[PDB]
């Protein structure tokens, strides 16, 4: 979703506004210091804030020079214009971080990793998560350059406030990128070897590391319930909760969405979050004023209404019912389906007693009026548990009761309709409820 893939550092008058050709000029004199003022003259292009002419540097052929630079240890200064401005020209597209790659640049950062000077070092670490950033193929290139043991070295103190702000967001941003894509996922070791210390960022008291530590746990538990596992196991679950709660959007946002991926799993990993007390938290999330916020609410919730039925009640208990019922009645098209799935779901495994609270709750009136929408999935997944739920009534010789009441908000003046729709799967399941019910 929102997590930056790249980011470009925009943060000596002399080598203000040069030429391409000036900077060619300086870079090829035999001058260290005419090198240092022309690398810093590229920098200062590429650190603008409109349109860095990242392309016309490529073309000079200035990379190879700058990845030279970065191995200049007796001129800090030059190493250190020349990381930044490889950095800005790796935050573009992937054509333009291939060509800092394939300047050998990988191995060059990962060594300016260990750096005296922390400003350099961060500039190796900025540039490494712009090229891990850009996919799976390079993610993997620089963990098998043996980046993530030098990171981790940076980290490792027994305060973490201790380090410079700016320094711990960068190390923590791009840490989140080495955890970040899916196809393949990152190396089931390489993930081993870095949750510890993401497992001690997600403890920081600082927003933008939590909001990047979230991300990070977002991208691990994305996946196969083996991944979700290594990560369930480092018992991050009540902390993420609680972050769950924070006031911080851009933490919430990341939060929920691990939340959410872990409910994908096993019932017991289900279990754990519902444990931490993460339900006790929706009434918010299922009402909040942010669409995207509310869409992933209703879309975990569908995902722990798919649980066990002592897991069922628990929603019961909480009182989300209502909730559900709410925002099936009025939210955005994509929550409003997210929510008939919630409800199919939850239909399809709970009670008897429970399948008569949803309708007690005033489910079946939203329910109907969403069958007048034109996405013949929703329309599938609602008369689903439209029988489902005429199922239960079947059981208490209710469905009398239960065929007037969808007959009193026009619901079968719309599954009459629908019984005479194009696709198989819906003119076929209109009819069985009619003949059957109706």
């Amino acid at each position: 979703d929102e997590q930056m893939l790249k980011r470009r550092n925009v943060s000596n008058q002399g080598t203000v506004n040069w030429s391409v050709e000036d900077i060619v000029k300086g870079i090829n004199s035999n001058n260290l210091e005419s090198q240092l003022q022309a690398t810093q003259a590229a920098r200062k292009l590429l650190s603008r804030e409109k349109q860095p002419p990242i392309d016309n540097i490529i073309r000079a052929g200035l990379i190879p020079k700058f990845v030279s630079f970065l191995g200049k240890t007796d001129c800090s200064p030059i190493q250190f214009e020349s990381a930044w401005a490889l950095t800005n020209i790796a935050s573009g597209t992937s054509e333009q971080t291939k060509a800092v790659v394939d300047g050998g640049a990988i191995p060059a950062f990962i060594s300016l990793l260990a750096s005296p000077h922390a400003h350099i070092s961060e500039q190796a670490v900025w540039a490494l998560g712009n090229i891990a950033g850009d996919g799976s193929a390079f993610r993997d290139l620089v963990i098998k350059h043996g980046a993530i043991d030098p990171l981790l070295a940076l980290l490792a103190v027994p305060d973490l406030s201790t380090l410079a702000c700016g320094y711990l967001r960068n190390l923590t941003w791009t840490l989140s990128n080495l955890c970040r894509n899916k196809n393949p996922a990152p190396p089931l070791d390489a993930v081993e070897q870095i949750l510890p210390t993401l497992v001690r960022l997600l403890h920081h008291n600082d927003p933008e590391v939590l909001a990047d530590s979230c991300w990070a746990i977002s991208y691990l538990t994305d996946g196969p319930n083996e991944r979700i596992e290594m990560v369930v196991k480092k018992g991050v679950v009540p902390q993420l909760v609680k972050l769950l709660g924070a006031t911080e959007l851009p933490i919430v946002t990341p939060a929920l969405r691990a939340i959410g991926n872990i409910v994908t799993g096993t019932d017991e990993q289900t279990q754990k979050v519902i444990d931490a007390g993460a339900l006790a938290v929706f009434p918010s999330l299922l009402t909040n004023p942010k669409t995207n916020i509310q869409k992933e609410a209703t879309w975990t919730m569908s995902n722990i209404t798919a649980g066990r039925q002592d897991q069922i009640q628990q929603v019961v208990n909480h009182g989300l019912v209502p909730f559900l019922v709410g925002v099936l009645s009025k939210a955005d098209f994509k929550t409003q389906k997210e929510a008939a799935w919630a409800i199919t779901n939850y239909t399809s495994g709970g009670t008897v007693e429970q399948i008569v609270y949803l309708v007690h709750c005033g489910i079946i009136e939203p329910l109907m009026n969403l069958l007048s929408a034109k996405d013949t999935k929703i329309i599938q997944v609602i008369l689903d548990a439209i029988s489902n739920i005429f199922q239960a009534a079947e059981k208490l010789g209710e469905t009398e009761k239960l065929s007037i009441m969808i007959e009193e908000c026009g619901g079968l003046d719309k599954i009459e309709a629908l019984q005479r729709h194009e696709n198989e799967s819906v003119y076929k399941a209109s009819l069985n409820l009619i003949e059957k019910y109706f």
